[PDB]
């Protein structure tokens, strides 16, 4: 399932979707790495920032 | 073994560091790419810090009211 924003009457919600399946590590390793992203966007305008594929996963990058 | 998300700084720059959760077949390593990518995205439409953050059935939900 793609990303899906639900637009109610009391405002949006982007809902993410996990693969069907994973283990129980996974699913936490998976979720860990997606607030790491929300934590980032607190600090960060991650609008400015590049955000690039590397060997381990990804890398996002500010200056 | 598997990496948490880490920060890595230096002269004119600081980066964001994260691995891929292991085990993975190359279908849900693309789908863990795109779930990434969704949330850069919605950083750049929505400010984060005023939004809510928290984990549902199979999977992550973002909201802004």
């Amino acid at each position: 399932k793609q990303p899906e924003l639900e637009s109610d009457e009391h405002g949006k919600t982007l809902r993410l979707t996990l693969p069907e399946g994973l283990s129980g590590e996974q699913k936490s390793q998976w979720m860990l790495t997606i607030k790491a992203v929300v934590q980032s966007a607190k600090h960060w305008n991650l609008a400015e920032c590049t955000f690039e594929a590397s060997g381990e996963g990804v890398i996002i990058k500010k200056r």
